[PDB]
């Protein structure tokens, strides 16, 4: 029905938070949309960062979390849309995306309509930082889910 | 529908692995069932240990995992069944379950045709150990789902 990917540097913080927040909202409206996560940089890690997951249980998410992923050339073909958290994520994604698919790429907040266009980098920051981060990503999420709700007539 | 809870001591290793494998098998059997994990002991951690997550990948399980909870009185009334990995897990469980629900407890290996029916502690031993534990947990999960198909 629709396949969506979200990308950050390591797939530790922002893309999984994005992916979890996205799945809840897609689910609450029974939308045939699936979402994943993935990083640009490969990590030793297996699971998304703890601080990152605390911040989302504090807001009432009980998340079945997917293991860390780095982005793979099949993703540029598999997924109908690919969202970037900050533009450093979006450049690195473009140094690698087939020219046949650069049209899939857009930043996360792109549909927000807000002073925010990038999602800053929470890695190893205060828990309070992650609160705001979760909200920025949360707002970006509902815009998308409401947007997607529209193209279907 | 159905609810099943699998408990161990930390909810770091065994109850998590039991949680994935049941999902896989309930999937394969397209059954009206879902499963949770939970610890008995309190812990200030957020994700099951890695060595436990890999042991399922080696076996081709996608370890998409709920984070670590400790057991709460809510678990005794949300779920239909509760399973202990240890018998030590079963003492701790019985110390707190209301009298009208102790008929929900069982060991995890309850329906396995195997002699000893505890699932030992992978903490925090070699991956080969985690490999064994996975099959012991994997073996356990097969017998549960075959009964549930008729436990009615």
């Amino acid at each position: 029905g629709l396949s969506v990917l979200v990308v950050c540097t390591g797939n530790l913080c922002r893309s999984p938070m994005a992916e979890i927040i996205l799945r809840d909202k897609i689910r609450q409206k029974r939308l045939n949309i699936q979402v994943r996560s993935a990083g640009t940089l490969k990590t030793g890690k297996t699971m998304p960062d703890d601080k990152a997951l605390q911040a989302l249980q504090d807001y009432g998410y009980h998340p079945m979390v997917n293991p860390v992923q780095q982005v793979t050339q099949q993703d540029f073909i598999e997924h109908d849309f690919i969202y970037a958290m900050d533009r450093t994520n979006l450049a690195d994604l473009l140094d690698i995306c087939p020219a046949e698919h650069k049209n899939k790429l857009a930043l996360f907040l792109s549909k927000a309509n807000r002073q925010e266009k990038e999602v800053p980098d929470p890695y190893r920051r205060s828990s309070e930082f992650f609160q705001r981060t979760a909200l920025l990503i949360e707002s970006g999420a509902v815009a998308l889910v409401d947007s997607w709700q529209e193209q279907g007539i």
